[PDB]
């Protein structure tokens, strides 16, 4: 009943640490996915990316698409804003 | 100077996550050299495949890693044992 994924008229996408690293990949237009499958969300890819859990404003820039950390939890990574360029 | 590795006499190992998978592959005899800069703490987020909790604990070829802690930034103390 809640929103995991949304694009804004500029292109944005804001969307939930727990969405699918091939969900997220789909609507990106990237293939995010790794061959050994060492993660399987979007926030796990970005933890796996980072190596650390990381603050709001991080950002990590992947083949001309960057993530920026907007929120953090106890158990994943929460809002990540992504944009290209 | 602060302690980045303790060992019990009954063989189990407190760690920092930040220490490296490197350091930790030598001192547990385990050949877990990840991405081989990777810390420890980045090693048991993917194994998890979330961020855990105080007392879980997950098992990866014959050694158990506890977590004692996790704080803002990374896995906090970790307790390792093997089997």
């Amino acid at each position: 009943e809640k929103v995991v994924a949304e694009q804004q008229a500029d292109g944005t996408w804001l969307m939930d640490g727990w969405i699918s690293i091939r969900k997220a990949s789909n609507l990106l237009e990237h293939d995010l996915v790794d061959e050994a499958e060492r993660y399987s969300t979007l926030g796990g890819y970005l933890l796996w990316q980072f190596g650390y859990i990381p603050a709001a404003g991080e950002q990590i820039t992947v083949d001309g698409l960057i993530f920026e950390i907007v929120s953090v939890n106890k158990h994943n990574i929460g809002k990540v804003r992504v944009h290209r360029t």
